């Protein structure tokens, strides 16, 4: 309700110290605070955020607060929260937080629901804006509205919320069961809750590829109920966070969760997109022999041109040492694959959720034995072969689960985009007239802003930009102040 | 009717290199195997302005096997490989007007000759090509400037004054390339003042290979001055993200090793521009121990360089201490005479970008009291009279990879050229939609992602790459077809 | 005495699990256990070890035990011990351990002294020393030699030597904490038994030294005729110096920096002071994650090598104000002074991967007038100067960052180093009869043969699926080597 | 022969221009010229050199000349000579040259013999030999020793030895072309003057050998008591083996491949046979341009090093059918056999960066029954087998690809190697009085000191803007070295 749910408020001092050190490099957020803390462009805005509550995220939240917004926050992953970062926010009254490291899936959805719940002075209401990372906040909202419509239609709790199985007879994921449990609970309390939030919702800014995919599907089906900004596809996000962020954070995660030396090992990177590219650079950097799997012939060729062998998993599963999933897809590592792996092979996911690796199938395999090697590291032994595989973070984000995620510099680039997106959505609220238009679309930030995010971080690294002369600008057909590239330029 | 090349006896070496090159150019080999019977380009007259290398010979061969009649010239005075040209002439694949080390005057005469076709209806009459393969926009330029010249000629009933003067609108000397093109245009106005406009009737399009040429097309498009449909081949993912990057990673080094005697390891090498070309150049240079310093105007590109461990500086701060300078900007005057006077003894300067304007070669060659000596073929050392310091320029400021070496290797050129053939087939198959009886405006388009992915598929076996195939469930999960395309149109790879 | 001093025996199960996972890659130690567990080549040997008590070290200790030795162990660094690794050893009765993470300097020397103290098997009421020593940095070797010196000076004047009671050195400056605490132990032992150290010499047959720094100390003693036992330089085996030092640090430096330094390494100017075997590895790792590495070096050959790998080579004074992170890998003293740290930019990070804590002048920093310090996290402190109000962040109080903020080198390379250690211990033990102390024998430092050096490498090839080519009889004759090696001359540098 | 045998004297101007540009980076040679051109330490010395006559070598020759030596030179490889470099030397009277690009093997040995032949300054109508030899591969050293053996066998039976007339060896197999052509020269010299070779020994004071292969031959002669003159192993200087061999090949292999192989290296599986100093460099370069390097190796230590740098290590048999390009860097024989080449895929490229032409079995390939060969370009031949109709493309007939298809290593690293050469020549010349042949004196192979090795590196620091740090008196004492070095022990591997 009014008060936060965190692990330990006494960790606040450590969180505040890390925030100040992190700000040395997060110049984008620091500049936005300096430029807008007086004018308060977000004054009066109620912002709910679902995003890994790390030290870096604390600076984002602080920035939103300095710009005048009231804030409620939760994490987008059960293992990613840094307790000292959460405590710092609560200690300084920057936001109302519902997050802690090592949440149960049930608590995850309760926290998200709590973060979405705001008290109207003199009754309940929702947020004005949403910062989402993976689409869970956006999902609970849309599924909540659907549940309420189905509830009024038949005057009973929808049967899909009570069943433990899906349309095809398979067990629902824990995440779906726990969300449904929350939705059912809210239908019993107030069946106009979700639709009531739509009146004041002016938008959502989505951080990731996976979340953007869900938004684009809803958009094309006429089911998106609020404006949305795709932050992921800003050049200063997808080409930095996804690539250079993972280059460092994958290693940090592997070094903490995997005791073995990476040098000389055959490490399979499944997927060679923006994340995979970064993972491969990092792994090579410390002597690993990277093997790539890929479905896209263009991405496969890119891997080959960087000197990496490109194979189908079946041909290298028995001899490779470590497997890293970076596909954003489902079942890229099956139970059948894991049974063919060699003794003490390590398996990790840097992609999304926990379905890239079939963790459910592994945990529920008949007669399988499991032991905790350390926090968030489990060794599974098959009964017939007596061979074992070691899974990091129960198949969830290894960089945020076994380590602290991306470092401040690149997160400042991603989060500067987030703040700019929130400001865009808020400044455009007058155009959101639900007595007229209710089905909305997804847009991206302009190239001008994209270049601006980069400008804001040049001094951190002592970068000196060259300035075009009037003649040069005319010659390459651009303004001296940009933008410098066409909209289709790939960097 | 007959070709102008250096030496037909080099044909055998050219044919041997073509066959070895085809081992890796599987895209072109597959197109030949798939379309040599159906002849999708049957009857098409294709004029090409593109570095006549062994790789280009396979492109030309592919177009010929698909049924086209061909006339070709190079797009750069130093890039032609004489054995490649001879091979084409020897086998009657095409009529060639190209040789290594052309004068600028001969360059434009060759281009004009390549654009000139004898009409098959009336053999005593002249006509133009149906399609154009252009690399830098010179073929597209002479066409548009030719039409302008003819309109101005009819208006005043005399040779336009801009074609006779040696100066431009601002009083500065015209570039040699402009003077020599103007000289050709003047000559053609005297022979036939309806030549260029007469070619428009049968022109169905141009497929442009490079960034620089695409820029010229986009300017014409926005001013309503583009006189034919165009396909931007450069911006295909299988071209800009491979040829420009990985091609230059190898070909820049080849060029530097041939033109620059010095060791690259430990040297401070400035790469001006960190776009698709600059990125590749930097990887290659680092790969052999150089300490790469990047200059850039785009803050996003500058940050990318920094994230790969490269120092990013303004030229003024590193010009006196750096050892080698490589221009990869596609811009003008990035290395001025004032910059070269501050450089250290025997600093090397090269351009991998475009034309010869990135470095102010004109200003250097015409500097008062400057001394020049030929170090070797296409390598000149300039000594300033006051400081007595020297700088060494590779290829008179023209493409170092194609001037001092043989350009990109077959594999990546097959990817670029597979796109070219597909573009030519697209333009030819769409002929009926080109209606000039109206005041139609032409635009620039790109090939589809389906074809872009196809180009990549065609080259996977060369390198033993094994693609994974999506299951029906996976395809639904990431919202794509099992056969693609696999990425949104805005995806940057 | 009889029982171990560790933090928590209940952590044993986690330690045993990590040991088994680590053994998947430590094939050298696994092979030695399989080959010698029955014959017990070290049967009856009393071995004292001073070496970072990590999981990897636990497998070394286990190997020595399986080969028949009785063992007492302590760590060679106050922060490097992994408590679960120590517990595993105590739980299985493999050794008597005196080690825990985050020891005080006083406790460090007490633990070392305890590890060196053995109950004589003939008369249980009497004390004796070890037969062999595994040393990492030379502290075990130092306390022995300084102990003997102290005892000789004690008999000469029949009183406690004045250098052991004073808190100052010969020049009037404060003694290092490590010296004060060792002296405190030596004084205590002179009062208990002034023939303790010389009494250990009768049964000491050798020491196998793991590091460059320790080897330097041995070579100095050797040249002055002051080395009191045979010694084996393990560091200079090719399978140690060219792997552990280089590839080990390439991974463990990063692990340490990622845990202690919250910042992104990409695009940062990171100064690596020293470009030896450690520096080379550090630079590869840092570059691998996008850092712009700047090297400082005193050796013109090493400086050129750095330049050939694309690194700028500068003197610290010219880059101290603009660099972001500083890593000392010199094995030298005062490479980063207080004056240097005052010129650094806000929140610059400083770390040491070299030795002890004197590469960076931590004493001068901590004792600077009016300096403020705050704990950022475990083993990470931010120091703020009073005049400029600028701060610097020091990792592990200037001690080994890879072992202090992380878990040190991974198993594979430590197996290579430790396979050399076991082979050295076996060499020293098998040669005991030749150590005749009834004369004024002078001891020297030797290295393991190339045959054994190649053997260590052979033992680890299968781990990584490496397939060796075998020479034909003609090829072997052509390059003038035996089909079974060794394949290189003694001066070959790899 | 008084006059030189070169291709074209008119190329002299281009050679002189390249020499001056090259000297910008060859600071070692430039410094030796500046320091010794007045004192002439080599005054009166007759120096014969057998070493790739490149622009870099021209600066070496110029340096020797400036130091006072009279010079005769030939190349050590039939394809390596740069004609403009040779012309420059002849044009300026720096030396008498017997070299040109694309020599026949017969002409190679005639040129070497001519370079070894000097007109005696006492009696101009009589012959004598050189005082000193600069050798690269050991051919100059070989013809001398085989010449002496031939003369001894000639006097013993008073007839031409039968091994010099036969075209076969002791086992009935064809002698290599290099042996036949050398024997043809030796036979010719026995008929003219059977005391020629032994007569040269009176005035021979030494040979400085540039390469690993040549050093091996010297070490064999040394151990058999058959070395007839003092020798200096230049290869094993740190400033040679750790730079020239590694960083030189990193650039020159690529240059050679780019000129001889039309294909793209990126994404190709390129097998590097041998991972020594040359192989290491080759692998870095190849990776640098996107190749996927696969290493073969016989030394388990070198194999592990490759693995730690991320390279697959395999036996050739397991990858020969699927790899694209093969580079031999072993210094061994028959590492690529005819059976291997028959299993290779269509248009696979094969090259050697090692030595001579026996790493790849070129003889077996060229003489294979029914094989077809075509010249693709200068020094590039495609061989097609008759049964499979598959082809393989061989660069430079299996000889040094970097010097055959390209111009060899660049000036900076050659200055480091050649500064060592000049210092070696000065050492041998200054020691001439100690060569007393009135006894049955046995000669040995020695190396230059670490002091000089460090000096070579110091001389090249300014070229690259390297700033060395200087030790304080306290630091120097702490690490036990002199402020001015040497900084490392003799066994240090860098
Ligand atoms: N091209 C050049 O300019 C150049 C430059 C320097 C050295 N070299 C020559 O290159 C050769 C190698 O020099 P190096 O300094 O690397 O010598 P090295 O002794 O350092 O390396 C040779 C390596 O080859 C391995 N080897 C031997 N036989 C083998 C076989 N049958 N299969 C696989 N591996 C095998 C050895 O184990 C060793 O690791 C020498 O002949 C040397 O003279 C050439
Ligand atoms: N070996 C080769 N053969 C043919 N074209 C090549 C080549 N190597 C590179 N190229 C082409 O050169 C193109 C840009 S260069 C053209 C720039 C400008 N017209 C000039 O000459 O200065 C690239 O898009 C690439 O496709
Ligand atoms: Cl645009
Ligand atoms: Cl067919
Ligand atoms: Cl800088
Ligand atoms: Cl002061
Ligand atoms: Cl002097």
């Amino acid at each position: 309700k009014m008060e936060s749910r965190i692990k330990d408020i006494s960790l606040a001092e450590f969180g505040l110290q890390d925030m100040e050190i992190a700000k040395t490099d997060m110049m984008g957020l620091v500049e936005l605070q300096r430029k807008y803390r007086d004018s308060k462009p977000l004054k009066g805005a109620r912002i709910t955020g679902s995003l890994h509550l790390t030290i870096e995220t604390s600076v984002l939240v602080e920035t939103l607060y300095e710009l005048g917004a009231e804030i409620r926050w939760c994490s987008c992953n059960i293992y990613s929260t840094q307790d000292h970062a959460a405590a710092a926010l609560v200690k300084k009254n920057i936001a109302t937080v519902f997050a802690w490291k090592n949440e149960t899936i049930e608590d995850y959805w309760v926290c998200l629901n709590d973060a979405m719940t705001w008290r109207n002075p003199n009754k309940i209401c929702g947020p004005n804006l949403i910062v989402d990372d993976g689409g869970d906040a956006t999902l609970i909202l849309h599924e909540g509205v659907k549940a309420e419509i189905e509830y009024e239609k038949y005057n009973k709790i929808p049967e899909y919320l009570e069943t433990e199985l899906d349309e095809n007879g398979k067990q629902l994921s824990m995440d779906l069961k726990c969300m449904y449990k929350v939705l059912k609970m809210e239908l019993l309390k107030n069946p106009f809750r979700w639709r009531g939030m739509l009146k004041d919702l002016y938008g959502v800014s989505e951080e990731t590829t996976t979340g953007v995919l869900r938004l684009k599907i809803m958009e094309s089906e006429g089911k998106l109920l609020l404006p949305a900004i795709n932050v992921n596809d800003s050049v200063t996000k997808s080409k930095f966070d996804n690539t250079y962020g993972c280059r460092q954070s994958l290693l940090h995660g592997l070094f903490n969760g995997c005791i073995q030396m990476l040098a000389g090992k055959k490490i399979v990177v499944l997927g060679y997109g923006e994340v995979g590219k970064g993972c491969a650079q990092g792994l090579s950097g410390v002597g690993a022999r990277v093997i790539v799997t890929e479905i896209d012939p263009i991405c496969a060729l890119q891997a080959s041109m960087e000197g990496y062998q490109v194979s189908v998993l079946e041909d290298v599963v028995s001899e490779a040492d470590i497997f890293i999933t970076a596909t954003g897809n489902k079942d890229v590592i099956t139970v059948e694959h894991m049974r063919k792996m060699k003794e003490n092979a390590y398996i990790a996911n840097i992609g999304h959720f926990d379905d890239e690796i079939d963790v459910y199938g592994l945990e529920n395999y008949p007669g399988i034995k499991v032991i905790e090697v350390k926090q968030n590291v489990h060794k599974f032994t098959f009964p017939d072969t007596q061979k074992s595989v070691i899974l990091l973070c129960k198949g969830r984000l290894v960089n945020l689960g076994c380590a602290t995620g991306h470092p401040p510099l690149v997160m400042s680039m991603s989060f500067t985009n987030q703040v700019l997106a929130q400001m865009d959505l808020w400044k455009s609220r007058e155009l959101v007239d639900r007595s007229k238009n209710t089905r909305f679309f997804v847009k991206k930030l302009s190239k001008e802003l994209d270049e601006y995010v980069a400008r804001l971080h040049l001094d951190v690294l002592g970068i000196k930009l060259t300035k075009l002369t009037e003649t040069q600008a005319k010659y390459i057909n651009v303004s001296i102040n940009g933008p410098y590239k066409s909209e289709d330029y790939r960097y």
